[PDB]
């Protein structure tokens, strides 16, 4: 039926109706650290989030995503392994049931409680559509979240959850400033790969971040109390919304770091 994490519709099932989930380019990897390969060419990532206009938050079945107007060039993603200009259009997270899973990208085999995506797509396409039909059409910049102290930055976030516990659900979230999430080091891992859930689209650039943001256990636990089902349907915890590791193939993990 429609595609989900579950026994009967999970990643192992996407392939039938995306092929694609079997081929060259899929995300997310493990990245092994002494295989990455140190490119001294790669310029320091720019991010440019100041005036960054989040509009909404909304709980899609799948993870709740934090839209923003990318009308303009107003949060840009620049720099690094990046030949243009990405604008923000989203940020999602995928996380676990318990705190030792949860994220797409693993690091040496280890798997962290959750994994923020921030979505963007290149300009010179005209609209993210146009840009999903191109093999650098998008660029996700991905942050792993470990359980430890608090992040003051996404608790607006956590407090807003209540009011979209359901698929379909959407709220008013404006003036969010997605700087918050971000970690001290900007140093990172990039790969070319695609969309972690269908289409499966290998149209990404993804840029891992290799130092992980703290969130709280009760932050975390807040994002576990979501529902994958619609109101009055029966009650499914959103919890385990990401894929497995996906074989690397021909392709080669770079650090802007030694
Ligand atoms: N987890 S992740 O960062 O890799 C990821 C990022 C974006 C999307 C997305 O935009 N999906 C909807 C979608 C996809 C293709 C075309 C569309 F029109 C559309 F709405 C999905 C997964
Ligand atoms: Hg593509
Ligand atoms: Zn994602």
């Amino acid at each position: 039926h429609h595609w989900g994490y579950g026994k009967h519709n999970g990643p192992e099932h996407w392939h039938k109706d995306f092929p694609i989930a079997k081929g060259e380019r899929q995300s997310p990897v493990d990245i092994d650290t002494h295989t990455a390969k140190y490119d001294p060419s790669l310029k320091p990532l720019s991010v440019s989030y100041d005036q960054a206009t989040s509009l909404r938050i909304l709980n899609n079945g799948h993870a709740f995503n934090v839209e923003f107007d990318d009308s303009q060039d107003k949060a840009v993603l620049k720099g690094g392994p990046l030949d243009g200009t990405y604008r923000l259009i989203q940020f999602h997270f995928h996380w676990g049931s318990l705190d030792g899973q949860g994220s797409e990208h693993t690091v040496d085999k280890k798997k962290y409680a959750a994994e923020l995506h921030l979505v963007h797509w290149n300009t010179k396409y005209g609209d993210f559509g146009k840009a999903v039909q191109q093999p650098d059409g998008l660029a996700v910049l991905g942050i792993f979240l470990k359980v430890g102290s608090a992040k003051p930055g996404l608790q607006k976030v956590v407090d807003v959850l209540d009011s979209i516990k359901t698929k379909g659900k959407s709220a008013d979230f404006t003036n969010f400033d997605p700087r918050g999430l971000l970690p001290e080091s900007l140093d990172y891992w990039t790969y070319p790969g695609s969309l972690t859930t269908p289409p499966l689209l290998e149209c990404v650039t993804w840029i891992v971040l290799k130092e992980p943001i703290s969130v709280s256990s009760e932050q975390v636990l807040k994002f576990r109390k979501l529902n994958f089902n619609g109101e009055g349907e029966p009650e499914e915890l959103m919890v385990d919304n990401w894929r497995p590791a996906q074989p690397l193939k021909n392709r080669q993990i770079k650090a802007s770091f030694k």
